[PDB]
This record gives C-alpha cells, structure tokens and sequence, in this order.
C-alpha cells in the first residue's frame, strides 16, 4: 500500500482523509483547518501524543491505516486570570507617572479586560467606590458609569483605543490606577440567594 | 465579598475535591461557580474549553453540540435563567461530572486569547 486513510478530529469536527505515505502532512493540516474557517497556525495536530510538524509524511512516522490525528486549538499567551489579577496588584500600589507610554498602554487594556470581569449589575458599585476613591462627587458619576459601560461592552477594542488618543496622560493615570485599587476589593457579582449559596462553598 | 480572588480560592479548593458525596446543596453551589468562572473566560476561550473538556472526559463527537452548549449558555446567561434549567433538566451525575470536569481544566486556560491584549499585558508581568 503507498496510501494511507487518516482521521483529523479535532473532538466536534473530524474528517477522513486518504493520503501517499510519502506526502507531507501540510495538505491535510491545510484542509482541516480551512475548513473550520481557520488559519492552520491557530492549530497544533498531535500523533500519539506528540506534536507534529507540516513537512512530516506519515511514513516518517510509522503512521498506521486508519490513524488518528488531533487537532488542538492553540494557546496563545498564558493571561488566565490568576495571572491578570498579579499583574494588578502589582500595579496597584505604583506611582505611574513614572513608566513608559507602552506600559500605560498595556496597562489600559488590564484595566478594561478586567472591567469585563465584573457582571454588569456592579458596574454601578464600580463606579460609586470609584468616585469615593479619587475623592469626586455625584457630578462625575454618569461620566466615570459610561467609561466603565463602554469598557465593559468594548468588542471591538474601539473605546479603548479614542481613550489612548483623546485623554491626556494624567486623566489614564489616574482612572488606571483609581480602577486597580478598587477592583480587586469589589466582588464580582450582585448579591443574591443564588449568589450568597457560595457562601457555603468556602474554605 | 465574592472577589475575584475569592472567586478563584473557591475554584482552586474545590477542583481538589471528590464528590462522591456531595450533598445537593453544595452541588447546586458548585453549579453557580461554575457558571460564575465560565462567564470569566471571553467569548473567543469557549471553543478552547469545549475542546479540552471533551479530551478530558473522554466524550464523543456524539455530545460535543451538548457540552459546547451548555458552555455557550453559561456564558450568555442573565439572572441564572439557564443554570436553573440545568439544574432541573440534568441528572446528577451528569452535573457531577461536568462541575468536575470544568474546575480540573478551566484553571490552566487564558480567559483572554485576542492578539492585541496577549501583546500588550506581555509587558506588564513582574
């Protein structure tokens, strides 16, 4: 036999292949990923396990009629949200007016990523403890709600980007770092009997 | 005060837990942070955890609609409308075994893939 029928699965979608032993496996990678509608870099296919590369044949690999290949979305970057929330306390106590443009930056994104961690029903409290921090008034708070708002429903990354442009340096410093002060001290959901059902969960 | 931190301490003791036992109350709880933790991932991250729950649990193809669905819904959910369907529609067992599933992977995935926020909070680690 110089062909050889293989599966590419990736769990939902799988597909059934034939191909030449001594063809890459780039072609099949190609199809499955196309036709998930993505870029095969946005995919890793292992074999037994193991990673495997496009320029390998099945006969490189001792590949058996009938095999399986996985196909498995890739992680990019490691921003679980453990990871987010040591980046904010880290930040929290920092005197920004020292740091670079691409920090601050960077550090507007953290600010709205976990703006989208909050339900919508505390974007209220957000806002309250917000002014309550930096010392504002009830005149401020439709202004500070629609930033959070607007963060909070942010899908295109555009909000965030006409803040960079049309805010002056010392108004994101001091919303950034008003936000990381009073996120991590703010639960996350409203009160409820669902909600207060975690309560018995704890340690 | 369910913080996030708080929220994640939660998760953190109970993806350790055997459940063999557990009582319908804490399963009910356990179904709420659960749907809580889902809602914590964008909406780009659900593919990656249906992917990773059915490796994990050994699931068909035959029930990878219902376990994508079941994560879509958790995370579109308002005023817990579908979690309480859940909880009506769903044997016990079969809850058991997706609240287990669920803490035991959803602890290692990024809540957030997109490339502009990957690049950027790069930057940001200590």
């Amino acid at each position: 036999e110089t062909h050889i029928n293989l599966k590419v699965s990736d769990g939902s979608s799988e597909i059934f292949f034939k191909i030449k032993k001594t063809t890459p496996l780039r072609r099949l990678m190609e199809a499955f990923a196309k036709r998930q509608g993505k870029e095969m870099d946005s995919l890793r296919f292992l074999y037994d396990g193991i990673r495997i590369q496009a320029d390998q044949t099945p006969e490189d690999l001792d590949m058996e009629d009938n095999d399986i290949i996985e196909a498995h979305r890739e992680q990019i970057g490691g921003l679980t949200l453990a990871v987010l929330l040591q980046i904010a306390e880290h930040w929290a106590t920092r005197d920004l007016r020292q740091i670079e443009d691409s920090k601050l930056r960077a550090l507007l994104t953290l600010c709205a990523v976990l703006t989208r961690k909050f339900s919508k029903s505390q974007l209220g409290l957000l806002c309250e403890t917000h002014l309550r921090h930096e010392g504002l008034g009830q005149d401020q708070a439709d202004s500070v709600l629609e930033v959070y708002q607007r963060l909070h429903s942010d899908k295109g990354g555009n909000f965030e980007a006409a803040l960079w442009q049309q805010w002056d340096r010392q108004s994101l410093i001091m919303f950034i770092s008003a936000f990381l002060n009073i996120a991590l001290q703010i639960p996350c959901e409203s009160s409820s009997v669902v909600v207060s059902g975690l309560a018995t969960l704890y340690p």
